């Protein structure tokens, strides 16, 4: 992945299609559309801008990259898709000079 | 050098001799700087994060040293909470994710 591009890709959450963000600046994933049931746990993220509220769920299904991993998710209003530091090691990637 | 992720990638740079620590951001397009000021050309901007917008400064044609390497790039200046390098400055330097 050079950085020429936006670095996006297509993901496969517990089944349902989506088109993430890779993002090393940030430490936890929002992405919003996906739907992932009753068992979750509030958070209140902030970046740029101000917070967003977001719904936390555990170990779910992900297939990205032709990868499939274990990892925490958030569901919420994001103006964009993102995967962050959390689902890109686990994923084995690297940034490089 | 390589940047595993488990950690924050944090670096110091100069913008025209002054020293201040940023974070390498991919998923960005342009790079902000808070508490900087510059003589460069520049006009008004409003960008949108994350969290909603901010209202900002840019300025063309800076000098910027990071990592041993000089370029001249486009940076916004304002009162971010986090200040960062996106893909503007990262493609100048060749960059890359890998897997
Ligand atoms: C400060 C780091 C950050 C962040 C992301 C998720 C949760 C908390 C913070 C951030 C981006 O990486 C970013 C990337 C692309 C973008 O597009 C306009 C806007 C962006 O706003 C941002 O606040």
């Amino acid at each position: 992945f050079s950085l020429w591009k936006r670095p996006v890709v297509t993901a496969y959450i517990e089944g349902q299609p989506v088109e993430v963000l890779l993002d090393t600046g940030a430490d936890d994933s929002i992405v919003a559309g996906i739907e992932l049931g009753n068992n979750y746990s509030p958070k209140i993220v902030g970046g740029i801008g101000g917070f967003i509220n977001t719904l936390e769920y555990k170990n779910v299904e992900i297939e990205v990259l032709n990868k499939k991993v274990r990892a925490t998710i958030m569901t919420g209003d994001t103006p964009i898709n993102i995967f962050g530091r959390n689902i890109l090691t686990a994923l084995g990637m690297s940034l490089n000079l």
